[PDB]
């Protein structure tokens, strides 16, 4: 299957900022929650999504909210002297992970996975990026200048991407996530935020 990116960048890129969770936004990362959650029910099988991360954004989700719930979690770690849990995956790359889940989450699983998201850091992005079967991006664009130190690996809401990236229209992002969404700009707590869905041709 295809993989789907889901991040949350400045104008500029900016991923992260100085300090921790440099952007509070209760209802963006609700949009975080039902995007990378939403599958459909069958009676026959369990339905799931999987989430893929780096360990520093496996260390950065409170305790309460971790691993993220009803999801599949697998952490990315080369040198993994990590101590991960029972029913959490770790592998040491992006392939990897992928051969351990088909692996895993085949024919005979009562348990089937639903969707695959890339949810970062910025090197997971940058190997996401590079893969052939990345073919989606679901990007909330904040309309702030915050002093960020990490940055989004390619550029791709600008001209130079254009013939290859395209912007879907508003209503192909609610079919994809299965909810009707607000359009145009949010504003939460004094940032603005638009929700965006791009795809690549494979
Ligand atoms: N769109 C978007 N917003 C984000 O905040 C985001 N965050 C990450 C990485 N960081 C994080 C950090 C915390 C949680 C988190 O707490 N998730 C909970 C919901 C928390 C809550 O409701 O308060 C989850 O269950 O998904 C997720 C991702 C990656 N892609 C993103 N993409």
């Amino acid at each position: 299957k295809s993989l789907t990116l889901i991040v949350a960048l400045t104008t500029s890129y900016g991923i992260g900022r100085s300090n921790s969770l440099p952007w509070k936004l209760k209802k963006e990362i609700s949009y975080f929650k039902r995007v990378t959650s939403f599958v459909p029910t069958f009676d026959s099988f369990e339905s799931m999504n999987v989430v893929l991360m780096g360990r520093k954004t496996w260390e950065s989700i409170p305790l309460q909210f971790r691993p993220l719930k009803g999801r599949i979690n697998v952490v990315i770690t080369r040198n993994e002297s990590l101590d991960l849990g029972n029913g959490i995956h770790s592998a040491k790359s992006l392939d990897h992970a992928l051969e351990l889940l088909y692996r895993t989450y085949g024919s005979e699983s009562s348990v089937q996975i639903n969707r695959i998201f890339v949810i970062g850091g910025a090197q997971l992005y940058k190997a996401a990026m590079d893969h052939p079967k990345l073919d989606r991006i679901m990007a909330t664009i904040i309309y702030k200048d915050i002093h960020c130190d990490v940055f989004f690996p390619l550029k791709f809401r600008d001209k130079e991407w254009s013939s290859v990236w395209k912007k879907e229209k508003h209503s192909d992002l609610e079919s994809w996530v299965g909810t009707k969404v607000p359009h145009g700009k949010i504003n939460e707590d004094g940032f603005d935020y638009e929700f965006e869905m791009w795809t690549r041709d494979l």
